[PDB]
């Protein structure tokens, strides 16, 4: 830990994106088994919670669906870009660094994953709505902010 909110492990939340105005989903269905969602649903499968790397993933985090249990993960050139899969953060791409927002982002902040160089993206317009971006390249489209319960 430093200065930078963390939602404690396990303490559960949603992830609201400054521009869309909508939330992660992540359920068990087949594909696609991850997008955005009203807020307003206030739905178990909006719900998530952090898992704490250790080790070298100190200062790392996995991001753990409520009603799947499966962790996000963020990729490229593979595709889909983002989606998520079994194991607790077993592969490399399933550890973000939550980087805060500066001027009128201070609420906010990146969801970076940064051995494969990209951050998660929440949009509107355009499709997918959910998906990511080279994180060398800042939009305020892939900022988030906690919701809890």
């Amino acid at each position: 830990m430093t200065d930078i909110y963390i939602p404690p492990e396990g303490l559960y939340f949603r992830l609201l994106g400054f521009a869309s105005r909508q939330v992660i989903f992540a359920r068990n269905s087949p594909s696609p088994d991850v997008g955005l969602s009203p807020v307003n649903d206030q739905a178990t499968d909006q719900y998530f919670s952090l898992i704490y790397g250790t080790g070298e993933h100190a200062g790392l985090y996995a991001i753990k669906s409520k009603a799947t249990g499966k962790v996000l993960f963020s990729r490229r050139p593979a595709e889909p870009y983002v989606g998520q899969i079994d194991g607790d953060g077993r592969y490399p791409d399933n550890w973000f660094k939550i980087e805060p927002g500066k001027t009128y982002l201070s609420k906010y902040f990146r969801l970076v994953q940064p051995s494969t160089g990209t951050a998660l993206v929440s949009r509107t317009h355009l499709q997918p709505y959910f998906w990511n971006h080279p994180q060398t390249e800042v939009f305020d489209d892939q900022y988030f902010t906690f919701l809890f319960e």
